């Protein structure tokens, strides 16, 4: 509030780049504990005698390295590609799908070689032109919540803004967006916020900004000319979810009244979890009310990795149909991009 790490690791090669040099100067000036690491994917000595201790301390650790995997992963249905600017998050959302993602790390990572990253992004744009290529920047992190430290997202926003056939988008649970308001986005960036019922936010989303904070930031970015959108996720069938989500869209409409919502977008994602979710989540959040009963769910099999549990077809349709009714009631002319 806003996030500042208690421990910072640096790859030695990171210091050769402008951002790495700038961060090293910043954190040494702040007197924060700094260590060295050979690879950002192999960080040693994070404090903690228990797994819970190491996990929580990792969430307060920043790692500064060089992106060496310049192949961009797909990020459908959100966008064509995931632009790799950062990985990990300081939040403690109980359901966070990044916890059980293959090769995920609990600590926060930022990449310094932005020239290489944007150059590769331009290559992908060139390969598909004159078709539009969309980039997701918050696929494996909360890029916005981290950005006050680096301004990497601001540079990405202004890079994409200068292109002809490139578009950027990202979604956040944080309100610390003041530095991005004067960015030359040029109408080519979709600034989104994750929203949910009061039940889900209060019980499952600690370490994030409040709903009022997210909406205050939503008004700022909209007022600064960004395309605005919302991601209703995870859509979770808690006790009283029907009324819970009704009141979400009602309150959302009240907090956005007066604004032009002609180009407003919605994305709907039902709660999913993997087979290793139960063991990991209960270890890290032992007092959680999160229901991970797999016998009530439908399993979707993985392609190259493992799959995940989602709600049964009839429950899923019921969620989709109900959410679509509320959006049409409170936001007519807003576009629902997908339900998954
Ligand atoms: C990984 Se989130 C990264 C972006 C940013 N840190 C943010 O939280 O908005 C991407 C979205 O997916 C949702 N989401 C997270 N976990 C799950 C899940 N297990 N099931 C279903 N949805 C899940 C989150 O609420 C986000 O709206
Ligand atoms: S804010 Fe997003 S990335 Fe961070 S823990 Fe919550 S769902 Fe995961």
């Amino acid at each position: 509030k806003p996030f500042v790490p208690k421990l910072v690791y640096f790859e030695p090669e990171a210091l050769s780049y402008p951002l790495g040099k700038e961060l090293y100067e910043k954190f040494t000036q702040m007197g924060i504990k700094i260590r060295e690491t050979t690879s950002h994917n192999q960080v040693r000595g994070i404090p903690g005698e228990t797994e819970l201790a190491r996990y929580r301390n990792a969430k307060s650790t920043l790692v500064v390295g060089v992106r060496r995997t310049l192949k961009f992963d797909s990020s459908k249905p959100s966008a064509e590609y995931a632009i790799p600017l950062a990985t990990g998050c300081m939040g403690h959302c109980h359901y966070c799908y990044l916890q059980t993602t293959l090769g995920s790390k609990p600590y926060i990572r930022v990449y310094v070689n932005l020239d290489d990253i944007f150059a590769q992004a331009q290559k992908y744009i060139n390969e598909r032109a004159p078709e539009i290529t969309r980039f997701e920047a918050a696929c494996t992190s909360d890029i916005v919540g981290i950005d006050h430290l680096t301004h990497s997202l601001k540079k990405a926003i202004e890079f994409i803004g200068a292109t002809d056939y490139g578009r950027l988008r990202f979604v956040t649970k944080y309100e610390h967006v003041d530095h991005l308001l004067d960015a030359r986005h040029n109408g080519k960036t979709r600034f989104r916020f994750s929203i949910n019922s009061r039940y889900v936010i209060n019980h499952f989303e600690p370490g994030t900004s409040s709903f009022d904070g997210r909406l205050a930031a939503a008004r700022k970015v909209a007022g600064a000319g960004y395309k605005l959108g919302f991601v209703v996720a995870p859509i979770y069938r808690h006790e009283g979810w029907e009324r819970g989500y009704f009141e979400l869209f009602q309150e959302l409409a009240r907090q956005l009244e007066g604004m032009d919502l002609s180009d407003l977008t919605f994305e709907l994602i039902q709660h999913r979890f993997t087979k290793p979710a139960k063991r990991v989540i209960e270890q890290r959040y032992p007092k959680t009310r999160l229901d991970l009963d797999e016998t009530k769910r439908k399993y979707k099999w993985g392609r190259y990795g493992i799959g995940k549990y989602v709600y049964r077809d009839e429950e899923a349709k019921e969620l989709e149909d109900t959410m679509r009714r509320y959006i049409e009631q409170f936001f007519p002319g807003a576009y629902v991009q997908y339900f998954t």
